[PDB]
Parts: C-alpha cells; sequence; structure tokens
RNA sequence: CCCCCCC
RNA sequence: CCCCCCC
RNA sequence: CCCCCCC
C-alpha cells in the first residue's frame, strides 16, 4: 500500500540522540565557584549594595547574580547540575573572610568572599560606592526603610528578575531583545525600581547577556536554578514575579508550533490548500514529538540544545507560510524577523485572518440548550 | 490531520515544575521562634491581654497571632513546615522565665518568654496595660465574667479569626481588602467584639498584613496550620468561625475559573460565539489542570506559589471578556479591578446575562414525572 | 543550521 | 507577570 | 462563616 511509504524522520533522529552508547565531557576551564547556602545571604547583601549605589558598575552584577542562584542551589545540587549537563567541574570552596585594608588613611574592615571570578579588591568597590550611595541617601530621608536598603531578602531575586527577562530573549541570540527586556523590566518591576537606584535594567541584561555568552554552562545553570525556584511551595511577591517572568521563557525560538496552533483554532482557509496538506504527514510528526517531550522540550532554545533544531516548521515552506499570515492578519506578529518561502500563501491567509476578526457567529450547538426560543 | 496539531503548554509547563531534579533552599534569616505545646497557653494569656486592653497596640499582635498558631502546631511539626516550604530554619526554643522588674519602685514579677522576635521589655508593657484595662472593668462591672477575662481559650483563636480574614484578601496583594476585612469581622465575629474592647479589626488586621509581608515564610506557616486546624473531628464554636474563614480563602485569585463554570452553568449565549470557541481547547486545559490539582491549587495565590500563573483565563481575552459580562450582568461583580480584552463581547455577555434574571421557563422532562395532567392546573 | 513578536 | 468582588 | 423545625 501507499500507505505504508513512510518515514518519521523526526521521531528517529531524536530516538538516535537519546540511545547514546557513549559521551562527552566538556571542560569548562580552569575552577567555578561553588556557594553554599552559608554564603546565600552574603551574596544577596552584595546583590543589596548594586541596588542601592545610585549609577552602579553592573560589570559584575551578571556573575553575582550566578553566585546567588548558586548558592540557593547550594554547592552539593550546583555541582549536580554542571556534570548533568556535561561539564568537567573543579569546585571552588566559597568562604567569607575579613579583609583589612587603609582606604584613604584609615584602616577599615570588610567582609568578603573567597571567590576566584570575583576579586576581593573589585568586592571592597562595591561596598565602598554602596556606602557613599547610603550616607547620601540618609542625608535625604534620615532614617532608611527596610524597602530601601540593601539589607532586604529581596535584593538577590531582584537582580535574578532581569536574568529571567535576558532568558526570556536568548532564542534571539543576538542581545537584539535588550529594548524589551528593558521595557517590560519598567512595566514589571516598577515598585522595586522606585525602592532601588541601582536597578539599572540596560546595565544588568547586558551583564547577564555577557555572562549567559562568556559561561555558556550558566545559562544551564540558571534555567535549572529557575526551575528549581519555581517547584517551590510559595515564597515572596518577587519570588512570584521571577517565576513567572522565568515561566515567559517557556518555549522561546518555537513561536511557530504556537501560533501553527492558533491557525487551526481559528480555521483559516489556507491551511487546506494542496500544498499545505502535502506537508500535513510531517508537521503532524513534530507536533507529537513536541508533545511527547513535554516540558522539557520549553528551554530547548535556551539552553542550545542540539535537539531544537527538530522542533523547527521552517522545513514546511507551505504550512510556516499559512501559520506565518494567520499571524499578520490577526496583529499579533512584528517585528518578527520570520519571512514566509512562500509568498502567495502567506498574503492569501492574511487576507483571511482578517477577515475573521470581523465576522463571528454564534454556534448554539456547543451549549446545552433545551427548549428553544431565542 | 489538523486535529493532532495541538501542544498541551499548561499541562507541559507544570510537567516541568513538578519533576524538578535540583532544589533550592532559601535562608529565612536569622532566628525563627519555635514554641512548642507547653507554651500555648502562654501564648493564649497573652492574645488576651491585648484584647481585654482598651485601644491597645497592636504593633505586635500579627507576630503574637503567628507564635500562638505555632504553637499549637508545635516545635516539631512548625520546623517541618518550614524546611518542606523551602527554607533553612535556626530553630529559637521558647520558655517560660520569670522576671523581675521595678514599675514605678515597686519590684514585680513578670511570667515571659525567650523570643527573638519579642522583646522580654515590651512582652511586659502588654501585661502592664492589660492590668490596667482590667482593674478598671472589675471596677465597672464588680466581677469580670469567663467571656471578658483574657483566660478564655477562645482569646488566641480570636486573633487568628482576623488573620483568616487577611488571607482571605492577601490575592489583592496590596492591602485593598482591609476595608473588607473590617467589614466581615464586624458582621461575623459581633459577639466576640462585645466581650473584648482590644479586639479592634483594623489595627490587629493592619498586623497581620505586615507580617505576611515582612515575612512571607509566615503565610505559609498560616496557611497550613488552618489547614491542620480545619482537619480536626470538632472544636469551639470560635474554632468552627476560625475554619469558615479560613475555607473562606480557598480559590483566592482565581474568582474567574468560578465565574467561568457559573458563565457555562446559566448558558451565557456569547460563549458560542466564534472568536471565543477558538480559546475552548485551550480553556479546557487550564480547567482540566485546576481539577488535577484539586485542594492544592486553593492556596497557589494566597502563597506566592509559582504555578498560580497556570490557573489564569486573562490569557483567552474573548473567553474572560463574556465570563466577566456574565458576572456584571447578572449583578455579582463591582468593585472587581479585572478589566475585559474585548468589550464588544462584554457587553454582549451583559446583556444577555441581564435578560436571563428576567425569564425563567419550567423544565418538566428534568423531574420523573410519571402521568402528567399539569398542563390542566 | 536553527532562531527572531508580545506578555 | 499574575491578581483584584462578595460571603 | 455555618446553623436554626419536629420527633
Ligand atoms: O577554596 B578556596 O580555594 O580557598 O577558594
Ligand atoms: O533558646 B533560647 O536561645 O534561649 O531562646
Amino acid at each position: 500500500a501507499l500507505s505504508k511509504v513512510k518515514l518519521n524522520d523526526t521521531l528517529n533522529k531524536d530516538q538516535l540522540l537519546s540511545s547514546s552508547k557513549y559521551t562527552i565531557q566538556r571542560s569548562t576551564g580552569d575552577s567555578i565557584d561553588t556557594p553554599n547556602y552559608d554564603v546565600q545571604k552574603h551574596i544577596n547583601k552584595l546583590c543589596g549594595m548594586l541596588l542601592i549605589t545610585e549609577d552602579a558598575n553592573h560589570k559584575f552584577t551578571g556573575l553575582i547574580g550566578m553566585l546567588y542562584a548558586m548558592s540557593r542551589l547550594g554547592r552539593e545540587d550546583t555541582i549536580k547540575i554542571l556534570r548533568d549537563a556535561g561539564y568537567h567541574v573543579k569546585a571552588n570552596g566559597v568562604d567569607v573572610t575579613t579583609h583589612r585594608q587603609d582606604i584613604n588613611g584609615k584602616e577599615m574592615k570588610f567582609e568578603v568572599l573567597t571567590l576566584a571570578s570575583l576579586t576581593t579588591e573589585i568586592q571592597i568597590n562595591i561596598e565602598i560606592e554602596s556606602r557613599k550611595s547610603y550616607k547620601k541617601m540618609l542625608k535625604e530621608m534620615g532614617e532608611v526603610a527596610p524597602e530601601y536598603r540593601h539589607d532586604s531578602p529581596d535584593c538577590g531575586m531582584i537582580i535574578l528578575c532581569i536574568a529571567a527577562l535576558v532568558i526570556t530573549k536568548l532564542a534571539a541570540g543576538d542581545r537584539s531583545g535588550l529594548t524589551a527586556v528593558i521595557r517590560r523590566a519598567n512595566n514589571v518591576l516598577k515598585n522595586e525600581m522606585k525602592r532601588y537606584k541601582g536597578l539599572l535594567p540596560k546595565d544588568i541584561a547586558n551583564s547577564f547577556y555577557e555572562v549567559f555568552e562568556k559561561h555558556p554552562h550558566f545559562i544551564d545553570v540558571f534555567v535549572h536554578f529557575g526551575i528549581a525556584q519555581s517547584s517551590t511551595r510559595g515564597g515572596s511577591r518577587v519570588e512570584g514575579i521571577f517565576a513567572g517572568l522565568f515561566m515567559n521563557a517557556y518555549g522561546a525560538g518555537q513561536v511557530m508550533l504556537r501560533w501553527g496552533v492558533l491557525a487551526k483554532s481559528v480555521k483559516n482557509i489556507m491551511l487546506g490548500h494542496a500544498s499545505v496538506q502535502a506537508e500535513m504527514e510531517q508537521v503532524v510528526e513534530v507536533y507529537e514529538y513536541a508533545q511527547k517531550l513535554g516540558g522539557e522540550a520549553g528551554f530547548y532554545h535556551i539552553l542550545n540544545n542540539p535537539k531544537a533544531s527538530l522542533l523547527s516548521l521552517t522545513q514546511f515552506p507551505h504550512f510556516s507560510s499559512v501559520v506565518l499570515g494567520n499571524a499578520a492578519g490577526l496583529g499579533i506578529m512584528g517585528e518578527y524577523r520570520g519571512t514566509p518561502r512562500n509568498q502567495d500563501l502567506y498574503d492569501a491567509a492574511k487576507a483571511y485572518a482578517e477577515q475573521l476578526k470581523e465576522n463571528g457567529v454564534i454556534n448554539y450547538s456547543v451549549l446545552d440548550l433545551t427548549a428553544e426560543e431565542l
């Protein structure tokens, strides 16, 4: 039978990768700081110091943010996530030590962390500049409220909130999302920006973009932290904001998959086209593959998962075009940098979708109506 | 087939979070007082002291209320709830000690608790001001009845009754509910307010609002206490009031879910609309998800559970609008701060719902009627 | 190669 | 982001 | 909040 002449390449390719007899292990570099729960409070204070600092130097915030996420996971778990990801790790133990240095003649004491990635000389400067901003703040308002200070438990998570926004736009893979990252960091997180002078979306977002670009293993660390954080029973409102923003990243780099379901849901006529119907057998394969993977597939593009390519609908020019057309006709795309391979099908689908948002007839068969006198 | 082109994002997102291989542990701060059952009676007396005090300082009532809830749970269980929630806890043992201090020259004895959160100096002042209010009360009525005194077992739970009302309106997350909290604390809990001069709904409600804002882990403690309390076989009438008020919180921050079932139940015509029908596949996913979670989902918004966002119907502009319309047409909303994304669908649904409350024909097929002679009646 | 919107 | 009523 | 009769 001609029905038997088929080959499920999408499923078979996944099968090949899922059933590997051998494994690779990547060298991360020299050393990774793995802070445990004991150091967590200190990192939160360090995060707060950057947040209180007016016109702060967010060169290290991306890395500091990562340290806080790791301190929440705790040494044991963070090492486990690094090893499970496929990395050879030389773990550096983070401990609190008192450093004595004479700044402006007067000998001063500082509580610093034993970090390889962060110098003790740069750590003291974060505290130095924060104290300047704190005394200026104390001079302006007399007494500083718990909301405006570096001590606040929200501090670490506030920084990680923009990290969740960076992760949201990593699918583009070129820092193009930065504008949207800043925009959203202003709409959401508005109250947080009021309390902290150092909450500079652009500055912090670039720092995280840099850390994820320079250290791709940290993106795996963050994604797994975010999931672990989102597994919690409850928490603060800032922790709720983070969880929401982190979940906005789920399904990034696979918008066509969701827009495809939309086109079906709105019943765009162009889906029934002969050239679109030819692709159907194979488009179902990818949808069934996406269904099979479940939650796992959500962060496939964020973390550069090799199997992310398998979820592409771009390989089907006709279906992608009607899907993209429907999205344009419903006015839901833009400035989406996706181009339709078949222009005629796109234009036809865009036209029908534009006509759909003008009509709308009531389907009385859906409702459980008895004696109708309507 | 085009029927196969689907993706259950709601279910998959939950699956991802439910199957986490790794865990986070949060630092609560420095120390949390974990009082055991032995200290429970003392806290109830302290609660009673604030309740007998005319124009009492309810600055610490939110925290004292939490201590009573923890003393009912008992050290072991409270530590367990804190650890299960995802918090690193340095437990402080609460013990009763006698403190001698000379107030107005005369050396006085006081029974105080070894609390980190509450100073022994502030504890004595609660007792000092209560004694003043007690002697004034003794001068007014001669003999003080068991209902009017601080000794009463209801005291601790009376304070926790307004804590249940605060928890009821935490979904708004901005203290906006305070007006309703006070209002309800007057309708319900009316007899309790008669017996206690210090039962100031506004003052106590703000204290609990503050404690839940400053210490988010305490909201987890309270919710779990409330469930544990509501698991009881029986109790006092005040304990019954609490249980009822605590259960009013179940499903807060998810009113649209319940109003959606209402729209279906009343058979609002606008549900059959083309743009509403397109969303249907996905709206069922969330309803089935809510059905799957069961009782767990009830306090998802109260405790800032990460998965609470997944229960939102706001992501479906058309369905939400008809649901909100039906709620307005039936006159059940207001002043609900929810805005319909599709105005035309809302107005159409509001109109139909208004027409529904005017009609009403009897459906005789529902009843198990045999030989019908009602048409003659 | 894949990706690219909004929230 | 989510939420927001009444009881 | 719930409840509220009779036997
Ligand atoms: O543990 B180290 O090497 O002191 O940082
Ligand atoms: O147990 B403590 O430390 O005495 O309160």
